[PDB]
């Protein structure tokens, strides 16, 4: 009740291979406070929430069958948006025009209802930035998107339904997106996206989701610890702010004799995995089944700044194993923060039979430290 385990769950894992296939009957409610079910997108003409896979989220129940587990004492929420749906200016659209932001309240209380979601969580990246691109969106997107968040909030109140939104660990697109005090106020939770800060688009090897400074590092606010302080400074309420952690990790393809050290030059994201089929990243127990059967090396950083990477030939993969979502849950404690976030539930070794360190090693291991449930130590890979 403290604190938050807030889990996305994302409706496309169900088009997978068997064995990394995920469905609503794979949820495990006793390990999330709260569900985000992953994504809805803004119709590009109307402006208001629509189905992105109305043969799944509709046709075959999937969003009732994840608002069913409510009955769990777990809240459920539908996300609006994603990376892939924030190409463009439609969300722009709709936050700087008063006549559509009202149309999109009144539509969007009944879509929740209509399935029995307890709420909505703004999933648009980001604004002013759209995509990162901070040359694209106006200025007044800030005050647009805080807008929309204060006439949902209102909106919400009335009928009691949770509003939240998850948002950049980048510091400049902080401050051209997010108007900090009046976000913190108006919502239920802040789910900092506290990963990407490094992957293929740097053209060098990287840790996804550094949780210190680390001395070969360029930019000191490229890691969690900064983004949280920064969150704060900027006025934030500490028990707002839920801390995402990545159960996937970001691959690169080095190139020839430049090492496997971090900053490594690279030319092209890693390898696809069997199951997540993307080059640039690999699920959590793609990675496990390429330490256990594969023989890649892990390597780890002493002064704990950074999660592990693991090596192959010219492969690279940079990970939070279980010691780092442990210590980056124990942060949000000894931080007194509002949660965790998990991103996502499918890429944890949620069958356990990857990693060998029970269903669901990484989710299990938050709930552990910020919800007190009994687990087992963390699991060591190189073993
Ligand atoms: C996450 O991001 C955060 C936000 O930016 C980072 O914030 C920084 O946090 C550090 C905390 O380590 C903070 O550092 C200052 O904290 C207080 C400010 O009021 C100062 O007292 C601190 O001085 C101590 O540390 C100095 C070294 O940096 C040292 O020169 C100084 O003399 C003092 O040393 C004592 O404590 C050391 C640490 O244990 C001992 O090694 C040393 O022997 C001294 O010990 C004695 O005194 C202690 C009491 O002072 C006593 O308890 C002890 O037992 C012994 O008797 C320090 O300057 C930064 O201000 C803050 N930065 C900003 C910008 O806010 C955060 O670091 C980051 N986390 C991580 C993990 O990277
Ligand atoms: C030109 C240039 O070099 N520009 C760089 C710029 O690239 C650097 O900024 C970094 O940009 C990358 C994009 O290029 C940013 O990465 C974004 O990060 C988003 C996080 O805020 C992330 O979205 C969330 O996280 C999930 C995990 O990635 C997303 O899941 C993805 O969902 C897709 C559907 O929408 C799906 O198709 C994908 O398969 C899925 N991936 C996985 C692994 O599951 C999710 O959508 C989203 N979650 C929520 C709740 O919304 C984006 O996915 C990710 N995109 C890409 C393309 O990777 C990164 O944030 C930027 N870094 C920083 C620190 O800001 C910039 C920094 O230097 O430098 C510019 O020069």
């Amino acid at each position: 009740e403290r604190f938050k385990v807030v889990c996305y769950y994302t409706n496309w894992a169900w088009y997978r291979p068997d064995n990394g296939k995920y469905t609503p009957g794979d949820i495990n409610p006793e390990l999330c406070t709260h569900i985000i079910y992953a994504f809805a997108v803004l119709d590009k003409e109307e402006l208001v929430i629509k189905s992105h896979d109305i043969w799944l989220d509709v046709e075959n129940k999937f969003y009732e069958k994840v608002t069913a587990l409510k009955s769990h004492g777990v809240k459920v929420l539908l996300g609006l948006g994603g990376w892939d749906d924030s190409a463009g200016d439609k969300y722009s659209r709709l936050v700087n025009n008063v006549s559509a932001r009202r149309k999109f309240v009144v539509h969007a209380v009944d879509f929740l209802e209509q399935y029995g979601f307890d709420g909505l969580d703004l999933d648009w990246l980001y604004p002013k930035c759209w995509q990162v691109e901070c040359e694209k969106g106006p200025d007044s997107d800030k005050q647009g998107f805080a807008d929309l968040v204060k006439e949902l909030r209102k909106a919400f109140n009335r009928r009691g339904m949770l509003l939240s939104a998850a948002v950049s660990a980048s510091k400049r697109v902080i401050d051209y997106a997010y108007n900090v005090p009046a976000l913190s106020m108006n919502l239920d939770w802040i789910s900092l996206m506290t990963y990407d800060y490094h992957g293929q688009w740097d053209k060098k090897t990287g840790h996804v989701a550094p949780m210190y400074v680390h001395d070969k590092d360029t930019d000191n606010t490229f890691n969690v610890n900064f983004t949280v302080n920064y969150w704060i400074n900027k006025g934030a309420d500490r028990k707002k702010l839920v801390v995402g952690v990545p159960f996937y990790g970001q691959s690169f393809s080095v190139v020839e004799g430049a090492g496997t050290g971090l900053g490594a030059p690279t030319y092209a994201g890693g390898e696809a995995g069997d199951e997540t089929r993307a080059r640039g990243f690999l699920s959590f127990y793609e990675i496990c089944e390429r330490v256990k059967v594969k023989g890649w090396k892990v390597h780890r950083d002493p002064g704990g700044r950074i999660g592990p990477y693991a090596t192959h030939d010219d492969q690279w993969v940079s990970f939070d194993d279980d010691f780092m979502a442990r210590h980056k849950a124990e942060y949000v404690r000894a931080m007194e923060l509002g949660g965790s976030m998990a991103w996502s539930l499918d890429l944890d070794d949620f069958t356990g039979k990857y990693c060998g360190c029970g269903k669901a090693p990484l989710l299990t291991t938050i709930n552990h430290v910020l919800r007190g449930k009994e687990a087992p130590p963390p699991c060591i890979l190189h073993e």
